[PDB]
DNA sequence: CGGCAATACTG
DNA sequence: CAGTAT
DNA sequence: GCCG
């Protein structure tokens, strides 16, 4: 898949990116849908009509597109707060958020330095902190394969029936990883409970795993673990790792969800809900239960990612293509 | 105009 | 709840 | 930002 338009995109992104920082999450999701749309476009956008017949293009995304495509440039760039860059910065770091970036810069903080030396941290953040370079680059896709490999072997050393899948973009076939996210579950439907436990402790005896950053273990139906593990060996950087467990009833669903990607994910689910259903990570359900939120819809066992893709009409995508 | 995915921890 | 995260 |  060529994008045609990757000189309009390239400028949007930038825009996309500042919207983000600043806070304003409404704005910027809308650039990302008028920027996939872009990157799809079967040619090179040649004209306004053009780029409106296009959804997810309006009248405004149209008189951008147009600009960067006839003069090669945005004038709207040059418009950005000098405090986007910082805002990037801060909320750069795993655990901070634009809120908390926005306090930083506030109190006049510019530098990780700054940061370092005198804002407030939470826990989380300390420790999104002191791996800042670690977790901003993208691992190759050999590493995610060693560190995937690394939790299979340890589950499975507890029982040989779990299954252990890489998912993310790893599962989409990317070429670099920002990340490994692994789902395990067990044929036999009860056979993943109280893996948890067992899977970190073990990880943690070997070193493997360096620091946990969401994990509530007093939870016997645990289902996430959000961490930081390393493989073991000179120079070898510390990655974020999270891994899932599940019931196998939510194996699809799961497997679904956690393949991503993120957009691919909200626009599918907001797909379901125009069919009257429900997408989660747990399942596929009728339509949630004046006009308030309650109880849960009645959920539609889908053993596979296809029984998920049929009952909600839409033809099947490999992982590769759900790249969104 | 209001809605924009559905859900899971932390403190 | 506010914030951040998947 | 776009859509309905
Ligand atoms: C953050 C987020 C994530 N998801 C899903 C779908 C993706 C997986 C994994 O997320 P990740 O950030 O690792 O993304 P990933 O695709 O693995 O890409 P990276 O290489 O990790 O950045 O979770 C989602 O539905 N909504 C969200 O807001
Ligand atoms: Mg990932
Ligand atoms: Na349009
Ligand atoms: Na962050
Ligand atoms: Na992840
Ligand atoms: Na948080």
């Amino acid at each position: 898949a060529t994008n045609h338009n990757l000189h309009i995109t390239e400028k949007l992104e930038v825009l996309a990116k500042a919207y983000s920082v600043q806070g304003d999450k409404w704005r910027a999701l809308g650039y990302a849908k008028a920027i996939n749309a872009l990157k799809s476009f079967h040619k090179p956008v040649t004209s306004y009509q053009e780029a409106c017949s296009i959804p997810g293009i309006g009248k405004r995304m149209a008189e951008k597109i147009i600009e960067i495509l006839e003069s090669g440039h945005l004038r709207k760039l040059d418009h950005i707060s000098e405090s986007v860059p910082v805002l990037e910065l801060f909320s750069n770091i795993w655990g901070a958020g634009t809120k908390t970036a926005q306090m930083w810069y506030q109190q006049g903080f510019r530098s990780l330095e700054d940061i370092r030396s005198q804002a407030s941290l939470t826990t989380q953040q300390a420790i999104g902190l002191k791996h800042y370079s670690d977790f901003l680059e993208r691992m190759p896709r050999e590493e995610a394969t060693e560190i995937e490999q690394t939790v299979q072997k340890a589950a499975q050393a507890f029982n040989s029936g779990l299954l252990c899948v890489a998912c993310g973009s790893y599962r989409r076939g990317k070429a670099t990883c920002g990340d490994v996210d692994v789902l395990i579950t067990h044929p036999d439907g009860r056979s993943h409970r109280g893996i948890f436990s067992r899977l970190l402790d073990s990880l943690r005896q070997e070193g493997f795993l360096t620091d946990d950053l969401v994990s509530q273990e007093e939870n016997g139906q645990q289902q996430k673990y959000l961490g930081v593990c390393r493989l073991p060996g000179p120079g070898r950087r510390h990655r974020r790792l999270d891994i899932i467990v599940v019931p196998y009833s939510e194996f699809a669903c799961a497997l679904l969800y956690f393949t991503g990607s993120a957009h691919f994910n909200r626009s599918m689910k907001a797909l379901a809900k125009t069919k009257g259903m429900s997408l989660s990570e747990h399942a596929l359900s009728t339509a949630v239960v004046h006009g308030c939120k309650v109880g849960p819809g009645r959920v539609l066992p889908t053993p596979t990612e296809k029984d998920v893709f049929r009952l909600l009409g839409l033809p099947y995508r490999e992982p590769a293509e759900r790249d969104w």
